């Protein structure tokens, strides 16, 4: 269940101008897709929701916003994850949100976690071949390259997870 010659080409010039980034040694990135037998605006509906991570997010427990939060770009959040996990919290800044395109992404910039410089992207994307519609998601993400630990296996687990249950929750949703 990855992506077809098709989507890859329809994709091409969404990864130039959203998944493409000019690294800092030492940094490194990855890009994962996924694809949604769903409606496009249904996922972006979960997609966009920046204080509500937690609809698809497999590992958060909960997340809280300031107090009359309105969702702008430079906004926070303070996610606690679940138990056992080798992480606590973290807190993150929206630093993209064109609802017009269907982008997002944010950075975290702390937390009790060891990514350090973590800022990903995620957009969502639709496709049509006579009468069957759906939707392909792009996630990508930049971090500091970590003696001990793992941070990128740590990356690369967590939004490929989230990823499937983004099309779990919106494949039931299109009920
Ligand atoms: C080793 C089994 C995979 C679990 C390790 C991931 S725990 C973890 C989780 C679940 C994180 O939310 C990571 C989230 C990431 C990388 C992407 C995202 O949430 O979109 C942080 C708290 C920010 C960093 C982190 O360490």
């Amino acid at each position: 269940s990855e992506l077809t010659p098709e989507e890859r080409s329809e994709l091409k010039n969404s990864i130039a101008e959203f998944h493409t980034y000019q690294l800092d040694p030492g940094s490194c990135s990855s890009l994962h897709a996924q694809r949604i037998h769903a409606p496009p605006e249904l996922v972006w509906s979960i997609v966009r929701r920046f204080d509500k991570p937690q609809t698809y997010k497999h590992f958060i427990k909960s997340c809280s916003v300031e107090q009359n939060f309105e969702m702008r770009v430079g906004c926070t959040r303070d996610v606690i994850v679940i138990s056992g996990l080798p992480a606590n919290t973290s807190t993150e800044r929206l630093d993209i949100l064109d609802d017009e395109r269907r982008v997002t992404g944010f950075s975290i910039i702390g937390g009790e976690h060891r990514l350090t410089n973590y800022k990903s992207v995620t957009t969502v994307h639709r496709f049509e071949k006579e009468n069957r519609i759906w939707t392909v998601v792009l996630e990508s993400y930049v971090v500091d390259m970590p003696s001990e630990d793992d941070t990128r296996m740590f990356a690369d687990t967590v939004v490929k997870l989230n990823l499937q249950k983004l099309a779990t929750v919106a494949e039931a949703m299109a009920r």
